[PDB]
């Protein structure tokens, strides 16, 4: 069986890692040189707004997926007529969208931070009169790693967001401020008969906007069930097969979703050297129509590479740490690699230690 | 940092698939459509007996290691003058002829079969005289999976065995049967240092020459001593770097040498799923000049796939077996992936039970001898 994946970075870099040993065949869409290259059979660099041709290089296999959903449902919706996208063009069309994300949550009634569509001032003044200080105005397309936002704390900083943001083409979303303890993802994973593969929940610390760790299990089992039966929802609502990560902020025993991804998520890369079947072994058996692998999860802390990364040789004398560079250029704020370790005694609390002495050294956000 | 792999084949594949997350880039000399080429940066197909061509090839390179013994250990030498190679040329050329090895641990008081040169049917029939029947006469080199073997059971086998086996260049030797209770390998890892990492113990089941499963960590104290004394002395007399594998007969509480292979092994595999570090995670680390990773090791039965494998469907069923596919077309014999499973449950052994039975119906074994005793 042939596995073709629409990009070619670290995700489908870990998807093909994953699923190679299954006897899988891997291809991506690409550019020659990009992360993933070394570890699949072929890289080919399509424009992506040359339909026909993408649809032509999918029909070459026998099931296709994706790492990014800021890519175009539309085409997806052309490819999958002819060979197997998954997941679905509408799991695409709703999260890539934070407008359309948070209308889809409010319609199944799923919490999420009260929103606005913002198209102009007047409309921003309107949705901090009727929902308040502090909130955050934010791109409805193209957002990551907290770009594209800006905090609003005062009636003057109303004016100074909507003179930053105004002229995003794809529109702009008003939320309001959520204040929470701390936050959460759940990952999980179903396959073509919409069997559901959970993983437990991981607490996940940012900084600067961008996830720095993430640590699994975290248990509470209130948290965890209330978790799931919102993954559940959303698996049958997008008729879902594959990966699906669900961010939420926590606020005591309430849950709130934040946003979701269609896909392998940076709060699950734990799993790989935490979990008896990782999140991208998971989402390749999903697409290619096999039964899930068996979830049973141990505790880990993940610590992410950004703008750089420790040298392997310093990183290798710490000799529980799990290793996992992507091969990538470094450059600020660029998502370089990660490390795992997973958490039982003394002597792995003292190389976390010394893995967060290393990142401090080499990172850059 | 750039490593060459002599050879494309599976354990240059899970080289690759181990050592690439630490950030390596790997390149191998085999033949493009061979299963290591959909996880390496290049495959390039240079003759081997072209030993400026394989040189120069080389030195593209940051370090050089190799997944068969049986290559020629000069060239390896050459290469190493201008590009390290892990390991060394003296582990190469030692553990590639069966003579070579026995006379090795023989020196150093190890213990082995009894064996003989074998050069002429004399010679054959005066090593029977000596050692007695039932007795083995194998190829001194290029022998793998229990091929180039005969197991001489009567007297009528004596001379088919010389008859079957005298047209090999390189010689042959007779092994008296050895007397033992079952079979185990330690692997172990060692770094540039001399550092070793050592895996516990692994007990080894063969059918018909063959290995087909392999389970671990077998728990002997008194055992694993002993072994891990054995590997000492052979690191420190190579100056191993690398992962080195060292093939046991057990009796009682006595070990015997049945062989050692200079790279990882068959009866390893179960380290990927049961060990912290894998023994490719350290063979790459080794030859890198890393530090060698932490090898805590969980219970883990490790079962081959010869000929065939079951369907991915069936085995993905039993939802906590590790799938080692190695992507390769299925023929007699052929060893074309394996299945890892740790075990420690009802439902661990459950699962085991069932992809036994599933294994039972894909098998195909290319056997040529039958070893019981
Ligand atoms: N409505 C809200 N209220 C409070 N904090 C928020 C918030 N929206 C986002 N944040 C904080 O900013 C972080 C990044 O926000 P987003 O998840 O929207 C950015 P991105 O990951 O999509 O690029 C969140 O993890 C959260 O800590
Ligand atoms: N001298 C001996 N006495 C008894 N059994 C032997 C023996 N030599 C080999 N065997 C049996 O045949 C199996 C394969 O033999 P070898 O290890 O020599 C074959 P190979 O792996 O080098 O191709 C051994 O694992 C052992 O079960």
């Amino acid at each position: 069986m042939k596995i073709g994946i629409i990009g070619a970075g670290q995700l489908a870099r870990m998807l093909s890692l994953a699923g190679t040993p299954l006897g899988l065949e891997f291809h991506c869409l690409g550019k020659n040189g990009d992360c993933a290259e070394e570890v699949v059979k072929t890289v080919t660099d399509i424009e992506l707004t040359k339909v026909n041709d993408v649809v032509a290089w999918a029909k070459q296999f026998d099931v296709i997926t994706f790492e990014n959903e800021n890519i175009s449902h539309e085409l997806i919706k052309a490819i999958n007529h002819e060979v197997s996208v998954y997941p679905s063009a509408k799991a695409i069309a709703i999260s890539q969208d934070r407008l359309l994300e948070k209308s889809f949550m409010q319609d199944h009634g799923i919490a999420t931070a009260k929103f606005v569509n913002i198209d102009s001032l007047a409309k921003l003044q309107s949705a901090v009169d009727d929902h308040g200080l502090p909130a955050i105005l934010k791109t409805r397309r193209f957002g990551y790693d907290g770009k594209g936002q800006f905090v609003i704390r005062s009636q003057e900083d109303i004016t100074k967001a909507w003179d930053v943001l105004k002229d995003a083409p794809d529109g702009l979303i008003y939320e309001a401020f959520v204040d929470f303890d701390y936050e959460v993802s759940q990952i999980c994973t179903a396959d073509l008969k919409g069997n559901i593969a959970f993983y437990p929940l991981a607490r996940n610390t940012h900084k600067q906007g961008i996830i720095v760790e993430s640590e699994a299990p975290f248990e509470n089992v209130v948290l965890a069930e209330k978790a799931q039966q919102i993954a559940k929802i959303l698996v049958k609502e997008f008729a879902y097969v594959g990966t699906l990560a669900i961010e939420f902020f926590v606020k005591g025993d309430e849950l709130i979703v934040n946003e979701i991804a269609p896909r392998v998520h940076n709060s699950g890369h734990w799993s790989i050297d935490g979990a008896v079947t990782s999140q991208f072994e998971n989402h390749v058996r999903a697409i290619a129509g096999l039964i899930l692998g068996d979830t049973t999860s141990r505790k880990t802390v993940m610590l992410n590479c950004i703008g750089g990364m420790p040298a392997t040789k310093d990183l290798a004398a710490l000799d529980r740490v799990k290793i996992h560079s992507y091969n990538k250029e470094p450059r600020k704020g660029r998502k370089v690699g990660h490390l795992n370790l997973n958490l039982n005694d003394e002597t792995d609390e003292y190389q976390l230690l010394q893995v967060k002495k290393l990142i401090a050294l080499s990172e850059e956000i």
